[PDB]
């Protein structure tokens, strides 16, 4: 129950944004059943700030969408207390809203990261966080990295 | 990347044993698809003591024995990603054996926990990790509505 310790609302967030250690970086998805790219990706948007907050679809917002699952088979509660018990993940919000737009104005970050080949540029979101400067940038899911080739060596090896 | 750092295997794990911080915590499982309860036992467990080692099953291992289905959803290295990404846990690594007795042995844990109402008598590592002055204990873990669970598997498949 410590990792429950990041669940926060939008209100709380908000007050605690100017103490957040810059640069702050938001990313947001429904993570109904998480799986290796969605770690994978939540850490390396944590490596480039100092604080990675993420965004969670409520159940009616992610009802939303036709893109994904319309009907997440766990509840809002269930998907956000997963993300929390994850070490690079230090904040995890839920917006109710169809897009994370007015989350994200509210939170103001100075990073913004997609999971998936997304171009950025249409997205409302980019736009709306290189308006006031920061980036946005894409991360994709699985990539042969140097940090996997090089532990995993260290695998073999006994 | 930095969280597979904890991704070991047995004889590497083995000699590093010594410096680890006492007491260290043990538990095992396929953990196919991580839900609530998981992450929850898994934080229990780790409060048990000051580092905690997960046990994941190999593909081989999953198919000996009658736990859930006869087969994964997700391969051996992806289920112990996915442990290694959760803030509580230490050190994963998998065994290939029916049960994980030697494994228990080459580690040498001081506390051997399972979730669930387990008769720990009935098992053998709990005798070997009593005998030398270690203790073996059950902890109650919340499992998932098995309707859940093949709606859960039926989407990992999609």
């Amino acid at each position: 129950a410590s990792f429950e310790r990041k669940l926060i609302t939008r209100d709380a967030l908000a007050a605690m944004r100017a103490s957040l250690p810059a640069p702050v970086v938001f990313t947001n998805g429904v993570f109904d059943i998480l799986h290796r790219g969605h770690v994978s990706y939540l850490a390396d948007a944590k490596a480039l700030g100092a604080c990675l907050i993420v965004g969670v679809n409520s159940d009616a917002s992610v009802r939303m969408l036709g893109k994904g699952d319309d009907r997440p088979i766990n509840v809002q509660e269930d998907r956000m207390a997963l993300l929390a018990a994850l070490e690079c993940v230090d904040w995890v919000v839920g917006f109710d809203e169809k897009t994370p737009v007015s989350l994200i104005e509210a939170v103001h970050p100075d990073i913004l990261v997609k999971g998936g080949d997304y171009d950025m540029d249409a997205l409302p979101e980019s736009a709306l966080v290189r308006g006031w400067g920061g980036r946005a940038l894409a991360i994709p899911f699985e990539h042969d990295r140097s940090t996997t080739a090089l532990l995993k060596k260290v695998r073999a090896q006994s």
